[PDB]
């Protein structure tokens, strides 16, 4: 890991524990990644001292792009889940059958985080906010719309998130809940050779158009645009550096 009123706009100023709160990209070429994600999503950036490049859209923080640490590596989109007391949560990880990959530490005055794996090996950050809460805009076009745990052992994984952050779920595909709020999903991965991981979806107006634009911008279409019944339409894409993520047009 690199750190080593119902109709209102979906602004966020707070995250309940268990809610995915943030995604960031660690990459081999920050400059190039910036241009690519601008091409797809229209992001601007605020560089903060390497440099952590905060992606912005309509005056709101939506994600970030970070440089790699030493060692080697394929670029990756990281997911973070909000927690009230990261130290307390971390204390439950090993008893719950997971691993603490990166022990808890303070990131400037942004917050405090740990990087863990669940018992199925899917990695996720635990984020205790100080100055930085996470995304201040979600769901809208160009922003984070869904976080999905792709794992070959959903119930085992989800028992762990219940024990450690209090996430519950219901089946319909598993929809994850932090209290009464739906905050993400979980299912078995699409193909052999896909590691268990937290998958990142950004909202788009037209999955097909975005997929075409991705290829034209030097990325790759990993899974061509396809419909998910009653949900909408998605494509799985790679940026030109190799980082995989999906785009979703919701119906
Ligand atoms: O519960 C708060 C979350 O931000 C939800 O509004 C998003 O839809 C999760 O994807
Ligand atoms: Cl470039
Ligand atoms: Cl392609």
């Amino acid at each position: 890991h690199h750190h080593s009123g119902s109709h209102m706009m979906p602004k966020r100023s707070e995250y309940r524990q268990g809610t995915p709160n943030w995604v960031d990209l660690q990459t081999t070429d920050q400059s190039a990644a910036k241009k690519f994600y601008t091409s797809l999503f229209g992001w601007g950036y605020d560089d903060n001292p390497g440099v952590y490049s905060m992606a912005t859209l309509n005056g709101e923080a939506v994600a970030a792009i970070a440089p790699m640490p030493p060692g080697a590596m394929p670029p990756i989109w990281n997911t973070y889940i909000a927690v009230d007391d990261v130290d307390a949560v971390v204390d439950k990880v090993v008893p719950g059958g997971g691993q603490v990959m990166m022990p808890a530490f303070d990131i400037g005055d942004a917050g405090r985080m740990s990087f863990i794996t669940d018992p199925t090996g899917a990695a996720v950050g635990l984020w205790q906010a100080n100055r930085h809460i996470g995304a201040t805009l979600v769901n809208e076009t160009g922003t984070l719309i869904w976080n999905e745990l792709l794992t070959d052992k959903p119930d085992l994984a989800l028992a762990f998130y219940e024990a450690v952050v209090g996430l519950t779920h219901s089946s319909m595909y598993r929809v994850l809940k932090a209290g009464d709020a739906e905050v993400g999903g979980c299912m078995e991965p699409p193909m052999p050779g896909v590691p268990n991981h937290w998958h990142v979806y950004f909202a788009v107006d037209d999955a097909d158009a975005t997929a075409a634009k991705a290829a034209a911008a030097g990325g790759q279409v990993i899974a061509e645009p396809a419909d998910i019944p009653s949900v909408g339409r998605f494509a799985v894409l790679s940026d030109p550096q190799g980082a995989i993520f999906s785009v979703l047009k919701a119906a």
